[PDB]
């Protein structure tokens, strides 16, 4: 059964893309960069210092969290709670890669990953090392990405292109494609666009 | 004039003691921690990547914090807005070492704690190396200490080894700093004995 993964970096509309990909394929959809930020807000509610490697693993064996796999009713819960907000907010935003780097937050949320891809069927699943380290046996790897000028009009319009050409060489020195991904340049195009031509390259 | 330094670990009632110190002294209170607390929710706030020094450093120029050396009137603005309670949430808490180390930002608040304290004449000044590398010429040093255990129940080790460690401002007390184990005491206690320590510098 089908398995896509969308991969790149941020600020091409990746995620918004991914889910009408979805819809279209009928598919389930899963954005795992929410469950990184739910565990984010989970650490940083606990007020575990961040510098810790050792005191996140120990905070958060036990991270009551839940996401669902419909790109029509994505909601985050925590601890029962509807966290759908606070884990966009610029705290978690701050915070996210302090914890993702943390490698036994990233072992259990891979394995998170897979038993929701493979108990949701026809799936795309959306990240940064999806189609690398997460599902290497994805059937179609998709890697979305754009230039750094395109990028930055996209956050300074939300409301930056340094800020954004920084963080390229510092991920860099610290997103990488798969081999068997297929690279599409989202600059001059709009998300409608964008989305026809995953159903092209997936319909083929 | 008489300018006290009080350093040590967290959990021990150091910045209640240092608050009723100077009150008792008749003199000014700088809560160090505090500033620091200021830069981290300010930093949180931007979205700044916290892996990041050189991120923080960019985005802690012209940090606009306002803090009281009043005892009495602690407050902590910023950009005008009263922030007295969020600096003291878990998201700070959990921030605020990774901005704290680093190096610009210290530089700025370690400058920023000079001055306010030379212009307030009679000063408890509050925080971790206030007797070893901002004040060092302070007239009296105090380390306030604590066995594990009592601090613990306070809560009611690890970090310990961390802040033995750290790259920064590891925590070690200044060679002429008077250390004070408050394990048995409580803090009216505590607070008497720095009077009398005090009252004989
Ligand atoms: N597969 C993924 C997805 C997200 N992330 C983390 O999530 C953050 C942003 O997540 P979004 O994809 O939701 O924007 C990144 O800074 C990154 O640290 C990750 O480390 N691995
Ligand atoms: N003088 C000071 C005071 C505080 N700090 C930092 O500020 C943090 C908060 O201090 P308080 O908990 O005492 O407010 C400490 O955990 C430490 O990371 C510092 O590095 N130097």
């Amino acid at each position: 059964s089908m398995v896509v993964a969308v991969d790149g970096p941020s600020g091409t509309g990746k995620s918004s893309v991914a889910k009408e990909l979805a819809r279209q394929l009928g598919a389930s959809y899963l954005d795992t960069g929410a469950m990184y930020r739910i565990v984010t807000l989970w650490v940083l509610r606990a007020g575990v210092d961040l510098t810790d490697p050792a005191a996140i693993a120990a905070a958060t064996d036990q991270v009551p969290m839940s996401v669902s796999s419909d790109p029509d009713a994505q909601t985050a819960l925590l601890a029962g709670e509807d966290v759908s907000v606070p884990i966009r907010g610029n705290e978690v935003t701050g915070a996210v890669s302090a914890v993702s780097a943390v490698p036994a937050v990233r072992e259990r949320l891979v394995r998170q990953q897979r038993e929701l891809a493979e108990s949701s069927g026809a799936v795309v699943v959306e990240g940064r090392d999806i189609g690398t380290v997460v599902l290497p046996d994805a059937d179609v790897k998709i890697y979305l990405t754009a230039s750094a000028q395109a990028r930055a009009q996209r956050r300074n319009a939300q409301n930056v292109l340094a800020d954004v050409q920084r963080r390229d060489h510092l991920d860099s020195t610290r997103l990488r494609p798969a081999e068997d991904a297929l690279e599409v340049d989202t600059s001059d195009m709009t998300q409608e666009q964008v989305v026809a031509h995953l159903l092209d390259l997936v319909r083929t």
